[PDB]
């Protein structure tokens, strides 16, 4: 089967104004609040982790990569991408592309979004051309525009090898 | 045209402490209330069943069986998945994959998510390994954290037979 | 590379009873209150719009098209869509196919539907079968529940030309 769609979604919620500041698409982003998190927190790259197990039938990183383990407390979530990537390369797939969209009120994400396509074209193993990266504002609607958290939601594909 | 995409996207919003349990992709789940909603309020089959009318473009949910018709009031969700299916298989395409992520703070979806899977291969004539379920916390921000409801996200690949 | 996959996601804020009157999908929609914006706020639009940029990994409407940038105050959201789709022509990629789907307590977006599909297949210069358009309501769930907006999710698939 030539190819297979995949789709995630993910939510943190902020800490207080110590939190030690975000991490986003592997990027450090300046900020008064921190996401809290078993891991880094890393809301984009856990959309996209899920988004590639799920096209791959993995299940999710939840799955590969159990909560309740404390071998994973302040995992960093590349290395948490690139061992679910190992397992979709073992299963005989590669990334066709991915698109990924931050919904958050604050802060911009817009600056760092070159380098989180870097991350992610290095993680992932290909071009940065198949590395899509949006945000949005929600208006200062629900939680995200109360700034109570940040959302991400992502998709994917995997083509056959 | 070989490949088509197609989501879906579905809300239902918990009943009192009376409510006739969870029933989530064709599984029935333990629980206080239960999902209120014109047939048994299976959310994760609706958002599936939407994400493969979608990708067909025959609409949705609502244009197969209208919710006007109390011929579906408490209609098994599995049966108007067959149905649609049904009518895809008639329109030339047939399930590439599947994937699904439910967005509910509790209770837990995992111990139920090989059953579901097991069903959704059933209705869907095909391999479990075409079949993705995940479930998500929205740390217990918005509706879904504050427990008034559950979401479900659904993202799909039909082939062309 | 074959195919390439793409998702959208957007809201807007309904302003107050002045508000002149709903664009969505290109369709003028009768009601109390408008999504404000910097342009028409065709939430619809501007979520498939980016489905199209990020499947071309072009990013997003907002780097097409500066928010900050007074020449798209009031701009057509059915023009920046035809903008976007040419750039995506360009890099040699053709709309396979595009499914909707807005989230809106009100209100009733169906009899609009066909209308919105035909705008859209105009606009992306295909056969209407390619373009899905759903709606959903959230159970009066959230902010959408609320009626403070509406917000609208979008999937897409490039085919290479
Ligand atoms: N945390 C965020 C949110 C948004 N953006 C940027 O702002 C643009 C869109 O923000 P938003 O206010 O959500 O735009 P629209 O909803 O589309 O506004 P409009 O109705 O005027 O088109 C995006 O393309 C993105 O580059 C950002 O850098 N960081
Ligand atoms: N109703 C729910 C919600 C979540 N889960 C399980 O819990 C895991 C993730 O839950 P969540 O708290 O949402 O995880 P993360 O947000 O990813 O937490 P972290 O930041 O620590 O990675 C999933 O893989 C799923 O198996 C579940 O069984 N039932
Ligand atoms: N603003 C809206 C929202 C919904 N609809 C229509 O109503 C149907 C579904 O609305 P909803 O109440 O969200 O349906 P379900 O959640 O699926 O209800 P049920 O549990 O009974 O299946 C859709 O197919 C759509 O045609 C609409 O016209 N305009
Ligand atoms: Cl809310
Ligand atoms: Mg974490
Ligand atoms: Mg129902
Ligand atoms: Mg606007
Ligand atoms: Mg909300």
């Amino acid at each position: 089967n030539a190819m297979r769609i995949g789709h995630g979604f993910d939510v943190h919620k902020f800490g207080e104004n110590g939190s030690g500041p975000l991490i986003i698409g592997g990027v450090r982003i300046p900020y008064e609040k921190g996401l809290l998190a078993h891991s880094d927190g890393d809301v984009a790259l856990h959309a996209a982790t899920d988004a590639l197990l799920g096209a791959a039938a993995l299940g999710d990183i939840g799955k590969l990569f159990p909560d309740t383990d404390p071998a994973f407390k302040g995992a960093d979530s590349r290395g948490l991408l690139r061992e679910a990537y190992r397992r979709i390369l073992a299963k005989g797939y590669k990334l066709g592309n991915l698109d990924i969209t931050i919904i958050a009120q604050a802060p911009k994400m817009a600056p760092h979004i070159p380098q989180m396509r870097v991350n992610l074209a290095e993680d992932l193993q290909c071009h940065m051309d198949d590395i899509n990266v949006k945000a949005t504002t929600t208006e200062q609607l629900g939680f995200t525009g109360r700034g109570e958290g940040i959302a991400c939601e992502a998709v994917v594909l995997l083509v056959n090898v």
